């Protein structure tokens, strides 16, 4: 796999994930980016006095 | 397949076709381009009075 790789090898940059079977919610999975930012927009939806 | 796709996905541009088995005429199939032009050069081969 380093031979097919040629000049650049063993250099992971980003890993995408997906569901094998299909059901309920589509689950195209790379929302992890907004997981470290645990509550970016969801905490404050429409709160005003 | 959209995950491997990354930034560009679901954007077909051109579809090539080919024969599974081998026989008679090779049939590398993308002559469809000259099918809408039904008779471009074949209609008039070498006709002259």
């Amino acid at each position: 796999w380093l031979v097919m790789a040629a000049t650049c090898g063993g250099g992971s940059f980003g890993i995408g994930k997906l569901k094998s079977l299909c059901k309920e919610f589509s689950v195209p999975k790379e929302l992890r980016d907004a997981l470290r930012v645990k509550y970016g927009l969801f905490g404050g939806k429409d709160s005003l006095e």
